[PDB]
This record gives structure tokens, sequence and C-alpha cells, in this order.
């Protein structure tokens, strides 16, 4: 058994032949331009002619899907993809067996398998970058949601709604990478493009005022949202991971910024598998789904 | 089979006894002073003395309850109950088969066996009053956290926190009956006790500028409540119980607010059973249990 894996990211489509204990035994990755779902599946038919001892397929994907059917019914960036059966689309291309789970949950998946969740019945993961990702393990199971919608944290308000739209209240918006770099190219006036979160920080490091309240303020929506969360579903571990772990400390940053709202027991700590998760996890469903 | 019921309040302590498909044949209740674990000892003991042809005991707790072991580990308003193994002490009293559930659990419980949530996998109770519960049913079961302290809802934040203790920030002390009076006694300089919130209300629906304002900034809070536990969770339905019932067109209200928020599909509508919720899930848990 050999498994062609797919991980549909934001800005690179991940490609590998996966072993059933995880190992990876080839790779291949494609620059997607502007999140176009044709491009994803010309990639895929590409990688699969290339590669044609394969003897299953296994997604990960954004948005929202029935991980049983392979319907997408909303396809995140990807527009192609709304309403969209994938699954079908690609038993059909191909006559394999075919299985379909959504990204975050993907990446929480590896996190149970192979990484930190393996004896843990009740872990979230959390990914901060330029948005924020969210997956749910709940009694020993993933939770997807009634419309498998579920674990969409970066939704949550990090601060009293206003009136314009609520999305511009919440962590997805006011709380991750690329809001820091919006904001300190707003506070300085350099073009965003020419700003980096690594610059940000040296300046934090380096007493910077303006960078400082940068950083403490995505800090304390950060633990706006671990705390919602500690108290929502009471996990024992949080495993966060995304761009944000480009800063070393930051576990350790955020535990000190958490002394003022309180863990309550909950041990926060890095994910694990932060360049194959997607495809590990999309494998690790398709293992279940098979038996 | 007869089986005591035990369903622990906030100023009362309500008992029955209850035939195994729900049928409450006889009960009982008694104010209790101050949260007092004692006396509530006392009356379990009487109640059960009474009642000599029970063959089961089931318990709705406040606080956090180890539903396998009976270990009540932090006790809510019942500081006696704290680090208490209530179900032992009860075994050992009694020579009876013995079940406890915390509060909130039982009456999401109550839902799913008799009430709204009977065909229902994911779906969310939420109780308002004097402060905020939550229960939770993701893929079929109740979620009760890696130390069965899930489903805290009161202690999401409906503000962006500040530097007082992070309580003051969150629904608990910002979004509840007992705030609106409160902050009516605030603003019209009255006595607490001489406010009710039937009076709130009726000054609302008579178009006083204070009311207003007490009560769309109370149905901000539920949305923003509501808003994350959607995102988060993705339920179907979130059923709403509590002393907020007491306003007859509430949910319509909810509602109402929700446009400018987005229910996203989710249903939501008032929970059944609201007096006898917690007797009856203590029941349903001890069902469960006995198999």
């Amino acid at each position: 058994m050999k498994i062609a894996a797919f991980d549909i990211g934001g800005t690179a489509l991940k490609m590998g032949v996966v072993l059933p204990h995880g190992e990876i035994i080839l790779t291949k990755s494609a620059e997607i331009s502007g999140s176009d779902g044709d491009q994803i599946l010309a990639e895929m038919k590409v990688f699969l002619a290339e590669n044609t001892d394969v003897t299953g397929i296994a997604v990960s994907a954004p948005g929202y899907v029935n991980p049983k059917t392979g319907l997408i019914t909303m396809g995140g960036a990807i527009r192609r993809f709304d309403n969209f059966n994938l699954k079908e689309w690609l038993e059909a291309e191909t006559g394999l067996p075919v299985a379909i789970e959504n990204d975050a949950n993907c990446a929480l998946l590896a996190e149970k398998w192979l990484g930190k969740g393996q004896d843990l019945d009740d872990f979230l993961c959390l990914t901060i970058g330029t948005g924020i990702g969210g997956g749910i393990f709940s009694n020993g199971e993933l939770v997807r949601g009634g419309r498998f919608r579920a674990g969409e944290f970066g939704y949550m308000f990090s601060e009293r709604p206003g009136a314009f739209r609520p999305g511009k209240y919440t962590l997805n918006e006011t709380t991750t990478m690329l809001v820091l770099r919006r904001q300190y190219a707003e506070l300085t006036g350099r073009p965003l493009e020419e700003i980096t979160g690594e610059e940000i920080f040296a300046n934090y490091d380096a007493h910077d005022a303006v960078s400082e309240r940068l950083i403490t303020e995505f800090y304390t929506g950060i633990c706006t949202g671990l705390y919602n969360l500690i108290y929502l579903f009471d996990p024992t571990h949080i495993f966060i991971g995304g761009g944000i772990t480009s800063r070393p400390t930051f576990i350790a940053e955020l535990k000190h910024h958490m002394e003022s709202f309180g863990l309550r027991d909950t041990i926060i700590e890095t994910a694990t598998h932060k360049n194959q998760a997607g495809l590990l996890g999309a494998v690790y469903h398709f293992l279940q789904e098979e038996n």
C-alpha cells in the first residue's frame, strides 16, 4: 500500500507518497496562484500520472468537508471547490480509493498519530500565522461539528464587537502575524511588503516602544482566545503552531503573559511536524476510512 | 426500580422518586441556606429514610464531578463538597447504587433524553440567570473535558480584558439577569433588593432610554457568546434556558439582534423541562451507568 497524499495550503500544494506508517518516500511541491482550484486539480493529475504505483489517495483541504461523502461545501480560499465533491472527482479520475478531511483537522490528526497527542483524549490545536486555524479533539474523537464547520477559532471575538462587520473584532482580523505587519506599516508609514515579522520582534527585543505595544497587544489577543478555549473545552493540552513559531521563545512569552489570566492546569506547547502535518493527517484519516 | 434523584440548585434542593422512563412519582424541595453542603447532606438523609422503596440514587451537583468515580473536585458554591466523593458517601450511607453528574450536564441530558435534542449529535445548552451555565453535546456524546470542567460558557470574554481580574470581563460578570439588576440600581440610585428583572423589561417596552441601553447591551453580550459558540462547536441547535425565559419574547428578540452577527444556520430556541431537567438528567446518567 502506497498512498498519494495532498495538502492544499494557502500558497503551496504539498504532495507525497506515504506508506501506512507515515514514512514519506517521495515529495513534490507547487506554488499555487490565487488559490485556483483548477490549477490544484491539474497539479494533482500530473503527480498521480508520475506515481502509478499508488494504491490510494488522501487529501487535506481547506474549508468544510464531509469526510464520509467527500463533499466540500465551502472551499475556504478555493472558490472552485465550493459545493464540489473532490472525493468523487478523484475516484472517477483514478479508480483508487480516496479520502478527504479539512486541513486543520488533518494537522490535528498528525499530532494524535505521530506527535504529542498520542495518548490524549481532550486537546486542541491552535494555528497562528496569516490567519487562525483550529482543531478540536474531545472524548478521544475529532469534533467536526454538525455541518463539518467546527474549530473556527479565528472567529472568536477578541473585543466587544462594534458596528463594522463582526469579523473585524475577531482573532482572524486582530491577532495574527499579518495584522502585526499591517499595524507596523501603519505606525511607521512604511510599505507593508517591506516589513517582516522578524524585524518587529527584533525591534521588540531592542525595547522599541511601538513594537512593544504591537507585541503586547498580540499576546493579549492570544491569551483572550486561550482563556476562552480553556474554559469551554477543558483540554489537557493546547498545541500551538503556524507562523508564530518563527519566534523561538513564543511559548515562554505566552506563559508569562498568561500569568494575568491563568492557564488553569492547561499545558501549552508547540505543535509537531510543521512541514508534513497536513500530509500525515490526511493519511491517518484515509487509514481510518479504509477500516 | 425507583430512583431517588437530587438536583442541587443555587437556592433550593429538589428531590424526587423517578421511574426509569422519567415519570416522577414523588417530589420534595428544600430552601438551602448559603449553599451549605452539610444541610444538603442532611436533607438527602431525611428524604431517603422517608422513601425506603428506592433502589438507586442519582445526583445533579454543581461544580466539577468525575462521573465514574463520584469525586467532586470543586463543589461550585458548596465548599463542603470540594474534594468530596459524594458517590462513595451515599453508597456507604445507603448500600444502594449511586451516580453523580454536573448540574449543567444533567440539564443537557434531560434535553437529549426527553426534550428537543433526542435526535441531535451536536448541540449546546446555554443557561442565563444569575450566572451563566453551559453544556456541550458533540459527536453524540457529552463533552465533560479532561478534568470534567468543560462547558464553562460564562467565562467567555465579552470584551477585551482590562487590568482588573479577568472574570470582570466575562459573560458571568457582564451579561446576566443579576448584572442587569445591578446596573439598573446604579443608574437609578435605587436599592438592588427592590429591583426586579420584570420592571427593567417593562420600562424597556415603554421606551425608557436607560432601560433600552441595559437591554441592548445585554443582548449584545449574549450575541457575542452565541457567535463564539457557533464558530467553535458548529452545533445544529443551541437551547437557551434559565431566568432569561421570564422574558416571553426573548428568542425572537435575540434572533433580531443576531441579524448583525449571523446565526449561520444555527437554530436557537428555548430549553425544555425547566423545572425538572436536573432530576431527569441525573436519572439518565444513572441509567447509562447501570449499563
